This record gives C-alpha cells, structure tokens and sequence, in this order.
C-alpha cells in the first residue's frame, strides 16, 4: 500500500476582473489512494455545480484531479477549495488569491 496526500492549487484561468467570466480552478494532484473529496466553496459554501472534471492516475500511479467552473469574480466572494483525504487529519481548506 502507499498513501501520499495531496498537493492542493487553486487558480483562476485568466488573471480575475469582476463582470467578466472567468474559471476557477482545484488542481490536487499527487494523491494515494485515490478515494478523495473536493469541493469548491464559495463565501464558505460548497459550490454544487462545478462543470468540469479532468482526472487520471500519473505514471507514477498517484491521482490527479482538474475540478473547474465558469465565474464572475466579484469584490465580495471569497472562494477556496476543501480537500478531505484519509492523510489528512482535518479536512484542508486553500483559498484563492488574486494575484
């Protein structure tokens, strides 16, 4: 057995403006066993609809995961991503930072 905790990044596709649409982005990679959960929380608030899912073992075999939505940044949303992995002994909360 090899268990590995994830690494946790969470960007924005472009650089943000408010009124524009733009992608948010968890990327946790790293990972094993691949048994996971990933949320985007928006204002602290798991966000229910994220569109899009990218994910394969590495080589490796570690686990990636690319979890994204559309936004519109605003001045007022805080966004984060919560990450519970049996590794970690909480569940670990990255927020975004623009820049």
């Amino acid at each position: 057995m090899i268990q590995r905790t994830p690494k946790i990044q969470v960007y924005s596709r472009h650089p943000a403006e408010n009124g524009k649409s733009n992608f948010l982005n968890c990327y946790v990679s790293g990972f094993h066993p691949s048994d996971i959960e990933v949320d985007l929380l928006k204002n602290g608030e798991r966000i229910e609809k994220v569109e899009h899912s990218d994910l394969s073992f590495s080589k490796d075999g570690s686990f990636w995961l690319l979890y994204y939505t559309e936004f519109t940044p605003t001045e007022k949303d805080e966004y984060a991503c919560r990450v519970n992995h049996v590794t970690l002994s909480q569940p670990k909360i990255v927020k975004w930072d623009r820049d």
